[PDB]
């Protein structure tokens, strides 16, 4: 779904936080001071924001028992569980992901003046440039599961606005308000009362009325 | 399309960069020491690692005009224009998000330890959490824009693999060599030589065979 598994690496004199959601592969990465559990719920709030995940495997490493993370986890609606259960398919996804971003960082070090540099080009390499047999990389994979759990919702599940139309690529002035008869994907379609036509706008050109 | 505008921005006696999305809203920041180009050029590596933009604008300041900040813009394939254009509706966006920030990091600093805590739970809000007229918050979209452009090339466009299957959740001995009958969205087709019938089999139990 939205699983990821979270561990301390080393690699000579540095210490990185690595995380990994085992359905797409996707690798997230960052250089840190120690492992107390303070800086880990600093990482912990920056992965959050980028990602939105479920749910949450580590072994019983002392940040991520301390009490505070554990509050922490269940504040952002995370299903954490310490100890990493046995599962072969994330198991060996886990292991040849970290096995390769060693061995990449090892190539990219030299080229750029800051550590920092280096890991974060090694990111772009493993979730951006390397395509699987269909063709899609780790970042394609995890945003297209993203996707697909907001059709979910939506799928099982009246509005004014103001709206204004595009000649040659410049906006108009501001017109309504009038009924959202229809909300799209990025569009919607009102009924203009001057010309009397059906008309379809961009997400972008329409302001919201808000309900009571 | 996937167009972004950058900032130096100030608060108390802290700096930030913050990245803006024109189309979706989405936002990205980060504090840094100061505004030489060397520490841009590593933000600006940790920017696209994260969201693989396609085009840029700043204003005329040091740091975006340097000659080693263009090459890296060209070598990741970005289209910067330093000067910022003339246009009211992500002008207007730029403005509105802008002091949002300002004041959703008010509240949120007195909660957290660290000002980067602070700083990540505002993104929380403002990426997450808020919601439009739609029902769908500024990472919903700036996703969905994503997975759009993906259908676009691979609309507009033989394979052999290993393959297994779960019962009960488990899965199975790895089978095959196979054909691909059909490569999906997540899923392909194999005809089973064994038991004569059509089969789906997930991304995740497909090990692909690597063209000559």
């Amino acid at each position: 779904i939205d699983h990821w598994q979270v561990d301390y690496t080393h690699y000579e004199d540095k210490i990185i936080l690595v995380w990994v959601e085992t359905n797409s592969g996707l690798i997230y990465a960052e250089r840190v001071k120690g492992e107390t559990g303070q800086e880990f719920r600093v990482q912990t709030m920056k992965w959050y924001a980028m990602f939105a995940p479920k749910s949450l495997q580590s072994d019983n490493g002392p940040a991520f028992v301390a009490e505070s993370t554990q509050l922490l986890m269940k504040y952002l609606g995370i299903e954490h569980t310490t100890g990493i259960p046995w599962n072969p398919q994330s198991q060996a996804l886990v292991e040849r992901t970290h096995q390769t971003l060693k061995n990449t960082l090892e190539k990219l070090i030299p080229m750029f003046n800051a550590f920092e540099s280096a890991l974060a080009g090694t990111l772009i390499t493993l979730n951006i440039k390397r395509k699987g047999g269909l063709g899609t990389s780790p970042m394609d994979i995890f945003i297209f599961n993203k996707e697909q759990q907001r059709i979910q919702q939506q799928s099982k599940s009246i509005r004014f606005c103001y709206y204004r139309t595009r000649k040659r690529g410049h906006p108009g002035e501001w017109q309504g308000p009038t009924q959202v008869l229809w909300g799209g994907d990025g569009a919607i379609v009102v009924k203009d009362r001057g010309t009397d036509r059906y008309l379809v706008i961009a997400n972008k050109d329409v302001k919201f009325i808000p309900p009571p």
